[PDB]
């Protein structure tokens, strides 16, 4: 009923970056299921009331169709005020994997016109831009390497975790949990949260890293990573809740799946520190 | 109380798949998903499910791009023979496809899968074919996307039949060029010349087999590979509604065709055509 909004500031934030979700329903009111409609950045001064109520004068339509998998087309839409900055998506067809912005694309009807009644508008201050670890970088695996992936424990308003992978060390030695320890917090890692895809995970690295995992990361020692990504369906869960880190550990893990047989994954509890 | 399903859409070769829970070793945590694949097996299918079963296969949690499940590597076997490039070597897989819940799998304890289902589809020489992914995605200007909307029963309670448990999924089978009015009667007349028949597999969870019985326009039969029988797995399409088919019994109960515009600026312009209760589905 009421509209909300949450903003984050992960980390002069002119850039914000906007996501809204809202009700897929019958034009004719039943209610079909929820759906997220991304939006991206925009260069903003405008308070988020003011955005909020203004995404939900929009009228969207919804549309579902197919490709190689289920996709949403989120209708164009107008006119726009303090949405301006975001009128290239607004004013336009949009389309997205259904997986990623929507639970129950199969509830969503075809013989009858469907449209989305926002009533949530998330909103992550930037100082634009978010770089993220390429798809092909993360993906890789090599033979006698230690995967240094982060596990991430959130409180919903429930408990839940989330993995990410940050790169490969070396193999070498018994990597005990006092000496991994000791190396992961030279790092200094900082995390925070901000809603780039629903629910992002930025890290700062504020400490010493080596070469081979600083040019694994792109040289960059500001990182972004979207829970659209890592885990599509615990994702919809953040949505329009209010989220916090509660805990992050550190698990080492082999790289290749031959090596899970002969190496256990080392796990360091506690790491780093949860900007607040 | 372990049970298996056969296939057989529209033999020789056998695609396997099995679910199990996900437990700590020393406690039941979510259920995974375990493809094989494809391999020559005379033996019975209860022989491979007792097989299955007596295997102790890990579970590890892990990140890439995305949540990883890894299947560790298992035997000995006999039955599974056929099957044991994949069965005797560590397997990776995305959480999306294979996990129902893969936040519920622990990192600081040791998990197996305890294997309870084992789903088979028994196929031919011919094998299967699924139009490539790139094929699939093209959108094109002034373009009519032939797609097929599947309502599936899930586990449908049989004694509500014919009295007033219903999803459904999507596919694409290729585009037309939009000239000339596009009615309803005129496509379901140019669609049913193409005699579709339509099938359930278990290809990835749960596939949809569909053979061409008709004609079919050469521009439309090449953007299907020249192919009469084609598949589609529900772990591409929509793998949501993919983990709720495992273990529940599936049927079609209802296939419509659904012609829509294909780049998203045209969704403005044209609305989509429904045609109802389109081919023949098989059982």
């Amino acid at each position: 009923m009421i509209p909300k909004y949450k903003i984050y500031t992960p980390g002069y934030n002119n850039y914000m970056y906007l996501i809204c979700y809202g009700f897929v329903e019958d034009v004719e009111k039943k209610i079909r299921t929820i759906a997220a409609y991304p939006l991206g950045v925009g260069k903003s001064a405008s308070h988020p009331q003011d955005l909020l109520e203004e995404l939900c004068s929009l009228k969207v339509t919804v549309r579902r169709t197919a490709g190689s998998t289920e996709k949403i087309v989120f209708g164009s839409s107008g006119p726009l005020n303090h949405l301006v900055p975001w009128k290239k998506v607004l004013t336009s067809g949009s389309i997205f994997n259904a997986v990623k912005v929507c639970r129950n694309v199969d509830q969503i009807q075809l013989d009858k016109h469907q449209a989305l009644r926002i009533f949530f508008l998330s909103i992550t201050k930037l100082n634009d831009g978010i770089y993220m670890i390429p798809r092909t970088m993360l993906e890789f695996r090599r033979n006698n390497a230690i995967a240094f992936n982060l596990l991430v424990y959130l409180k919903i308003d429930k408990v839940a975790s989330f993995m990410l992978h940050l790169g490969n060390f070396v193999r070498r030695k018994y990597y005990s949990v006092d000496y991994c320890r000791r190396k992961i917090d030279r790092m200094k890692l900082q995390f925070s949260l901000g809603s780039i895809g629903g629910l992002s995970l930025h890290i700062k690295i504020n400490g010493v890293i080596s070469k081979r995992l600083f040019a694994q990361m792109g040289f960059q020692k500001n990182l972004c990573f979207s829970l659209m990504d890592i885990n599509p369906w615990l994702n919809r869960l953040t949505w329009n809740n209010s989220c916090e880190i509660s805990r992050v550990a550190a698990v080492l893990q082999p790289s290749i799946p031959r090596e899970f047989m002969i190496y256990d994954d080392v796990f360091i509890d506690n790491t780093g520190r949860i900007l607040k």
